[PDB]
């Protein structure tokens, strides 16, 4: 049917009663065929780094060439402050990528397919345009089906530049049908030998009762560098902050400590992250300029290999059928392929519990950061990036939603874990299947 009969559909209805129900586990919701997506999870990870330049340019900016690497600000106090505002304006730039991309390609935002345990999704921008770039690879896996959670790793060799991290979602609905999302999980930044640690915003899905939901982001993220300066970046929408949607503030400043005081931010951005923003340095509010414009720069989508060429668990050739089936809006055949795979799965599932089996992660590994760790799990070391990175922001460990401080409330929570995935640069090293 067309958009415009959406809402007053029967299925629509069926859909909103459905939820009055809602058990917790999103992937239950009775969504209707013309609110799905063919895209599963598992590709989400590829959305922090479709503009390789920006990905890229913080490795480029050293000791004698700074002050030539910050259009905004050509007379930059220093080389790490230069690269806070590149790896700033990197992660403003990945927004438009997490968050618009389905209403874009899909009309709206629709129900993603929920990944199953062990699917993995790689590829990798060649960035055959810029011979210095070098080639940029993207592994992501889903480390948990229940609940999920997926894991990452975008990595740069030639310069020098990796990220890794996972994510995962709690959510729920509200009265008046606002579908409440927390983000829980983080992102880690390494350029060369600097690093940043991000934390990705909550969010809330308007548009559920007119069925043209979108995203819209909320609270804030923070952006911490081994160099001790932090980007505190705060989401608003519609208005009460600003008189349009997807707005945002970012203010940067020398220390953690600082940004209790928002007069001593070194440089203010403010606009909307799906749009333009501007930058004031200091309180010079008349000598704004230009920070970003996602309009002006096309998303850059890595390559993938041709489904002839994919192993069993990569995502698009395990869901081939289902996302057919979906595209066709077939509803039985959407019911009977989805069923057939995670059937399967469960089947696999029960196998293990009866045979004292454990799926083996691939790639990623789940490390117990808590004082009295599982005898068994692998543990931080020392040096470990994020223990510092943490200790800098002051920022829990815990698995509390992401960006949750130590002391909050969340973080108060009696018998919370602390278990976070990392990625084993070794295993895909080792890696004797999967190939890009
Ligand atoms: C019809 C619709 C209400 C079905 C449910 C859709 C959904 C709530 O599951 C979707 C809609 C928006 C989706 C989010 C959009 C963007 C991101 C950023 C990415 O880095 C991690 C996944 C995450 C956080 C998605 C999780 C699943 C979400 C929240
Ligand atoms: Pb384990």
């Amino acid at each position: 049917m067309d958009p415009s009969q959406y809402a007053s559909s029967s299925s629509w209805t069926s859909f909103l009663k459905s939820i009055a129900s809602f058990n917790g586990d999103l992937s239950s919701l009775s969504a209707p065929p013309f609110i799905l997506s063919p895209i599963s999870l598992t590709e989400f990870s590829q959305y922090w780094a479709e503009h390789p330049e920006l990905f890229l340019e913080p490795s480029f900016i050293n000791d004698d060439n700074y002050k030539e690497h910050c259009l905004i600000d050509p007379e930059v106090e220093s080389p790490e402050l230069a690269r806070m505002l590149a790896v700033t304006k990197w992660f403003i730039s990945t927004l438009k990528s997490q968050y618009c991309s389905r209403n874009e390609s899909l009309g709206s935002e629709k129900k993603p397919l929920n990944p199953f345990l062990g699917e993995l999704f790689v590829g990798k921008w060649e960035n055959k345009e810029h011979p210095e770039f070098g080639e940029t690879v993207l592994l992501s896996e889903q480390v948990s089906h229940h609940p999920p959670v997926t894991a990452f790793s975008i990595f740069n060799d030639k310069n020098k530049v990796k990220l890794q991290g996972y994510n995962q979602i709690k959510a729920s609905f509200t009265k008046s049908l606002m579908l409440t999302v927390k983000q829980f999980g983080h992102t880690m930044l390494d350029i060369k030998d600097e690093s940043y640690l991000v934390t990705p915003p909550p969010l809330h899905i308007e548009g559920i009762l007119v069925a043209s939901p979108f995203v819209e982001l909320e609270g804030k993220s923070y952006i911490q560098s081994s160099t001790g300066l932090l980007c505190v970046i705060e989401f608003s929408g519609r208005g009460y902050f600003s008189g349009k949607k997807n707005s945002f503030k970012a203010r940067i400043y020398k220390d953690s400590k600082d940004s209790k005081d928002k007069e001593k931010a070194l440089y203010t951005i403010s606009g909307q992250w799906s749009g333009s923003s501007k930058i004031i340095k200091a309180n010079k509010k008349e000598e704004s300029r230009l920070f970003y414009d996602a309009a002006r720069i096309p998303a850059e989508h890595l390559n993938v290999k041709p489904l002839e060429e994919q192993h069993p668990l990569e995502s698009r050739k395990a869901w081939y059928d289902v996302a057919g089936a979906i595209k066709l809006g077939d509803f039985n055949l959407i019911a009977k392929t989805k069923t057939e795979l995670e059937e399967t799965q469960r089947e696999l599932r029960k196998e293990e519990e009866a045979k004292g089996i454990s799926w083996q992660r691939r790639w990623f590994k789940d490390f117990d950061y808590s004082v009295t760790p599982e005898e068994g799990a692998l543990v931080p070391e020392k040096d470990d990036t994020f223990l510092k990175l943490a200790s800098a922001l002051n920022l829990s460990t815990k698995n509390a939603p992401s960006g949750t401080l130590v002391g909050d409330k969340e973080d108060r929570k009696e018998d919370l874990s602390s278990i976070h995935w990392r990625f084993q640069r070794e295993l895909w090293d080792e890696e004797k299947e999967i190939v890009l």
